[PDB]
């Protein structure tokens, strides 16, 4: 068993250790070839055909670069081949839990199909990782290459989903290893760096963030009795620009008005198909689209394929679901009516989403009257990854003249031209009735609703 | 109105409303579910791109080249109608591709149905006919000034060639319109230009060919009482490099040893699934993977999805097909045994595993255990130099077409323009079987005086 | 005929024969010998690009935008003549740059000649006049359908603004004045070329899609004037354009060391100024600081002046040559600190004296550099986007305004700030320590932010 | 003294050890900022403003990557920090000898100005490296960071120019491979090529087909003829034929562009007319000419592309002839291409060719008769870097199944679509008299000359 090399358009030649190859060459990992990174984004940006598989390889590769680089610069950290392998495995496996159309699945479908459960694709990744290990005899292969499976499986999981020192996989003196793949402190992790580059390459938008530079300048210093990753103070401006780029990719691509409408329609189709579709899990037991998340053998076979299974079906019980997807192909989509924003420092909460179409329909501003069933109200939260908080206040820096002393850099020390808030909310309204007289009316309800709630007058 | 689409290769592509109506059909949107490079994606993870994107790009580039000839030479009398027809042909030229693209017409259909002669291009014509007829496109064409009887014929002829001037869609004085999307004279067409750029972008290999430059320098001149596209004489070196790039993309990516083995395995899985899978066509009639090419309503639903349908199946009659695809996920692939060089004709492909298995070198193995992959590497015209079939003009006389021979360009160019490679693989992957398979292979090579 | 030029930023650029005649003059070819980013090249080794390349690119982009407005809206009655004039203005808009570009009009001339008010744009107009008059271009213009009196005025007005305030073109072609140098809001093709080109060469990636902006640009009536309007959808991308510009200033153009190198070159030029002779019209001799008064002399004033000084043996140039030798050895002046308030151009000269008078080795005003850096959105305290007109899909001739609250609550609350950096010319341990003490006391004395 | 980081558009963040910084921050190195990589190419391809300085940093960086990567993959090679520093210094300094407008200077000007001497920019690089060391107190700085200057200076020089039975003194046979990184004498596959392909492409606006990063990942060291050499993975053989293809392709389109070469010829003409009147101050205040400054590195230090502008901006009447030639470049009244043809003609015969053309007696046309001074005859050699030889026959490969056994791969084992020849020669003729009647005549002399020497009808 040797090294394999994989050519990636974002990263070039990626070297994979034989243990990583064994993990990649499983049904649980190869599944990611059949789930698009950007979901309904592909129906607006035709370049965005990229799947989670490619992304996952890239996060494994970048997880490895950052840990290797900290190791070469600071030998006193005593970063081991074992540490490197575990960090790479976590990068490779961090997105195993994604479902059909990625963000659509955990952002839209599961909260509507199963309001009782709290599910994240990250929880899924842990469960799918457990299934992958156990059903492909990976524990002995790990031992062969010097890993200790009890400690290291825990470590890999904790890197994906998170956990007085709360972690068991590695002690405080390797705390920094937990900032690479998924950074809970501030969000600055290699996962972001891969998706910015990859999404850009494919969308046809250009990426402003130099991850290779950030890596060269990263050191480990002591902060609050913990060894953490610190950035060179000089790079502070570039980190505010990293979040700016992320928010900019959300505005243009990920929350595109039509991409979101297509995700909403697919979600609608899935909800109508949910009672009739059967996915075979462990012991031949049958699961639904919404329950396959409870059985990883079933979940393994739940991919973007589900879209085509519904579209190509002839069963009359799937007629409603299939008609929604047929309307996507013909491009008879629901129609955008307008966008607006809360002026209040209080955002609209998930509890209130269901009641919004009713509120719009009750606006008393007309030819055609319209009903709550005719409106979609899409509520979009845009932030810097920590609700109302500035992520950069949670970043540690060093200076050239004292590279072991960690410091904080406040927002006033960087620039007066930076954002005064780090979270905002956008509300888009669409209409399901698409003729001239209905759209005109829908727009009237929308503007009056905006006046009724002291929201921003629309464009 | 117009719609704008952002593409990573071409930037902002403007689509006329008629083109939008054609794109927004099930027959076109189907191309979202067929990978450009098929099994290449299982070697080059960037190659997730599908035929849909490519098809938009050929529509766009077909439009650039025809617009540019029109602006430079108004005397050609290129009409908005001509432009729309050329764009529609670029959009629709790849409608006939099946699951995993080249795999489908290169490997599967010739094995599943040896009696028929099928190309994805014939498929594109049939799928175009189905698309028109089932989406009420003829009246939309008339609305924007096309004449459907003439123009549908013209669009088809652009895709597949004619159906002693052989064409009906357009007369001799617009002959050049037939060289844009699919060039039968020499292969220099916008379809190549899109795939070089797109495949490169995604594979992670860099493209040496500047199509935008070629377009700026393209003119139409009279050659043998026919108006054809000519290249600026200065560009001759760049055209030899275009074919060099194509052949280079075949060596590294398209005929990758493992990419081809994965295509062979998928093909194997399809042959074992063929008798048991049902695809619903017109009037509810059922078709097989290999027969869906006879019914375009069925064919519409035959995409890369078929791979997952087989993989996720529980039916025992699909166990054999499903096990082959499961071995792809585990990466227990068929194993490369060796490569060699003579040409061997398509007529002989089926009989080659038998020939290998009959080698008696100084575990025995059977013909079912060997794959013999015959790979033709050329400049798109068998043994011929495509550039001998290119017309050029000079700066000082831009209407006089000329030929440029190979000795006038460089003594460092290829002496031949076609060669053939034969690879052998084994389906039995253990130590003792591979060793044997290698012995059969070398003795076979000695038996046929190959390298 | 036409010539084609391959550019790494724009691909194949087509040049009409009249534009070739303008390019093939000493006054234009001069721009091959002036670096776009000046002292930036001594920090970012990719930034070897010169103003010539940039100038071709602005000519090309000026042409794309005007051609595209013409194809989309024939009712504008944009003529081949209008197109040629806009292209010529793009080609010639940067003719006035001096040695090391921004250094020359930002730093050297205000110090060498405080009495005069000079911009490279005024220079471009004068150099354009010289180019025309000394290369017999007026009859060549007439040959290809221009009307030189009207059109020369038009080209100049495109570069520098008015000299309805315009004479070269009436109100119904107002929009032609927004292409090369946009006085209303700063959104012009000149920005677009430098973002792309600077990025390509610096090794930083450009976030702004100029080709997209062009596809979406229309002309609509605003206040009885036909202006360029952007598609409403693009408002977010325009805030990001200014964000990108400001980002290129933070990282590259105002790099601490790039600015120190510009300051050192400026210092060398000030010491060489009285001893250099550049031959102008009538054989009259000009200095580096006076060559801006005579375009024949100015023609021969390029980055070459740096090497002339560096390679000299003349004792009168010893002081200037020693400063430039210290740049090669990399014995640069040393950064002491940064701070923030605004300080006006009138006050720049007096600042080293103010620092040296701070009472916290003693040090003197000649020992300090005080570099005042203005970071804004190109209109001082103003939001440029409040001065942009937009159209909607549903009514593409109705122009509208879009306020900042309609776009995003995550946008800047301010559009201008000022940074002050201090450096010391005396580089030993004891001097730097002292220099830092003067600096912090000065900051306390003027109620500036205690330094990082 | 620490590390410095430099951002390069081709290579990204380049790390430079303090010793390398000391070498870079000298007048002898910084000089390369004032010499364009592609010379007269910039007057055809406006993107090609790049100078030798940037290139030189890039070769230092790539020299370092390749040696570091061989070291990480094969610890048994015993590659030292010292070996790495020496290879990097050689990459940084390999182009120190270039003169004004790069190839123009050693290809055209010096062979015409000083036919007696044999000069290459590489000899210059060695001499300039010696001057750089000696005049900037670098020997002690080298010792500070663990180099041994007598051995290591020799090693660095030998890497640049070749040796000065195992011919090398700087390093023994077991580190032979270190000599293949910067300038490969065996086959030409070196990091110097890799930097210029990428950089030239980036700037010219032509796209690069060669993946140097891939080549590096696949490079190993194996034993060949009792010597440890760099070997390529057998699978990469096709990509190496494509590397030479790309080089030859960059020569056809950019480096030997008809007008780029004419501009180099005009600059050379201007330099020859200025050579007697320009004075460059060298060591001890002794004065050198443009053509003699190559004999004194203190003078040579101040000889850059600046010399072009010094001549252009001059007012001295003795420089009027030289200055008028350069003024004609700005106005674009260039010398005019008359024609091209193909046979080889040897360097010994270049000088005599304009005379041969002018002696052609064409069947009695001729308004204007023309003289040898009126013709330029440009002889252009297009090859794979080894005259008539296939460089790939001089490459060693390994297989996956035996990565320590080196092998050869013949051309028939790779492809029947590869070149049958690896060298050809082009002859271009130009005329200095540019009016309609002169060009027509010049073309008549040219075709008769071609008939007289049995060359291809043009
Ligand atoms: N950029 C690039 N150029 C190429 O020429 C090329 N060829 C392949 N690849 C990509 C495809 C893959 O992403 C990666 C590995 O390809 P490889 O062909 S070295 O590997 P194995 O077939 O496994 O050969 P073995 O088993 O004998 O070592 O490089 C390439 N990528
Ligand atoms: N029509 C279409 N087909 C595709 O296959 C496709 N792929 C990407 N895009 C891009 C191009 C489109 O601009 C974008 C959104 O689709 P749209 O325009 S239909 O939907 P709204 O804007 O809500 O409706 P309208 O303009 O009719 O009022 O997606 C596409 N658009
Ligand atoms: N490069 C780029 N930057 C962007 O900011 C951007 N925004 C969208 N796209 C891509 C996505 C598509 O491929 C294309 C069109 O997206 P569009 O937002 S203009 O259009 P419709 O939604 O149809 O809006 P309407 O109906 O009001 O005209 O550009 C973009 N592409
Ligand atoms: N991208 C690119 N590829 C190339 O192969 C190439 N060759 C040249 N150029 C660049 C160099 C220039 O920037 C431009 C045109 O050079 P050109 O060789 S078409 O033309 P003239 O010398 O003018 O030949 P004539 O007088 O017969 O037209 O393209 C090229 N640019
Ligand atoms: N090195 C350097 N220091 C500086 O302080 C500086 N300031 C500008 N530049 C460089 C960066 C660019 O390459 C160029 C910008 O100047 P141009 O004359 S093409 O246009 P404007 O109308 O001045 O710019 P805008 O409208 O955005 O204010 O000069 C600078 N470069
Ligand atoms: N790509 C990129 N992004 C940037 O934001 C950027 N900023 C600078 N550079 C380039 C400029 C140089 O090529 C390189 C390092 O510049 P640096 O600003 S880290 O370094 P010193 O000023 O020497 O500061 P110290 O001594 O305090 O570490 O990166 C940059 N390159
Ligand atoms: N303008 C121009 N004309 C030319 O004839 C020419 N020839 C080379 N160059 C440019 C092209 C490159 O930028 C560089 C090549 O010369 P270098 O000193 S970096 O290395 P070598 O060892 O000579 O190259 P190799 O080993 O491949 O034969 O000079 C040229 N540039
Ligand atoms: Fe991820
Ligand atoms: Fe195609
Ligand atoms: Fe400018
Ligand atoms: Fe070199
Ligand atoms: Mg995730
Ligand atoms: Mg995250
Ligand atoms: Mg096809
Ligand atoms: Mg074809
Ligand atoms: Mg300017
Ligand atoms: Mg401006
Ligand atoms: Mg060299």
């Amino acid at each position: 068993d040797t090294m394999k090399v994989i050519n990636d358009p974002i990263h070039g030649h990626i070297e994979l250790h034989p243990l990583l190859v064994r993990i990649i060459d499983t049904p649980q990992f190869q599944r990611l070839r059949y789930i698009k990174q950007l979901g309904g984004g592909y129906y607006v940006f035709p370049g965005a055909s990229h799947n989670r598989f490619e992304h996952s390889l890239g996060v494994g590769y970048l997880a490895g670069c950052l840990v290797h680089a900290l190791g070469e610069k600071q030998p006193e950290l005593q970063i081991s081949e074992r540490d490197v392998l575990c960090v790479q495995i976590a990068g490779l496996c961090h997105d195993l839990g994604h479902g059909p159309f990625s963000a659509m699945f955990d952002g839209r479908f599961i909260p509507l199909a199963r309001p009782e459960v709290k599910w994240t694709h990250e929880q899924g990744s842990v469960m799918m990782f457990e299934h992958l290990i156990n059903s492909n005899g990976i524990k002995p292969v790990m031992e062969q290459y010097g890993l200790i499976p009890e400690e290291d499986i825990c470590f890999i999981k904790e890197q994906i989903v998170g956990p007085l020192w709360p972690y068991k996989g590695r002690p405080e003196n390797k705390s920094f290893l937990y900032e690479i793949v998924s950074n809970k402190r501030n969000g600055i992790d290699v996962d972001k760096w891969d998706y910015f580059a990859r999404d850009c390459h494919h969308l046809g938008i250009q990426n402003n963030f130099d991850y290779k530079r950030f890596i060269k300048f990263a050191r480990v210093c002591e902060v609050d009795n913990e060894l953490r990753i610190c950035a060179r103070d000089k790079e502070v401006g570039n980190l505010y620009d990293m979040f700016h780029t992320r928010n900019s990719l959300h505005r243009r691509a990920y929350q595109h008005k039509v991409g979101n409408i297509i995700d909403t329609m697919i979600t609608d189709a899935f909800l109508k198909a949910d009672d009739y579709i059967e996915i075979t899990g462990a012991g031949g037991k049958k699961y639904r689209i919404s329950t396959a998340i409870d059985d990883m053998e079933a979940y393994t076979k739940l991919t973007d394929n589900i879209f085509l299974e519904i579209l190509y079906s002839t069963d009359p019980k799937l007629k409603d679901a299939r008609e929604i997807l047929k309307q996507i192909e013909y491009r008879n989509l629901f129609k955008y009516v307008g966008e607006t924003q809360p002026t209040g420092q209080i955002k609209i909460k998930r509890e209130d989403y269901e009641s919004l179409p009713k509120e719009v329909a009750s606006a008393k501003p007309l030819d055609v009257k319209l009903k709550a069933e005719d409106f979609i109200v899409d509520v979009i939260n845009m932030d810097y990854g920590m609700q109302e908080k500035n992520p950069i206040d949670h970043v540690s820096f060093y200076c050239k003249t004292a590279p072991n002393r960690a410091i904080r850099i406040t927002k006033n020390q960087v620039s007066q031209l930076l954002p005064e808030k780090f979270a905002e909310q956008l509300i888009r309204v669409y209409c399901k009735k698409v003729d001239r007289k209905s759209l005109y009316a829908a727009r009237q309800y929308f503007v009056q609703w905006c006046a009724d709630r002291n929201f921003t007058k629309p464009q």
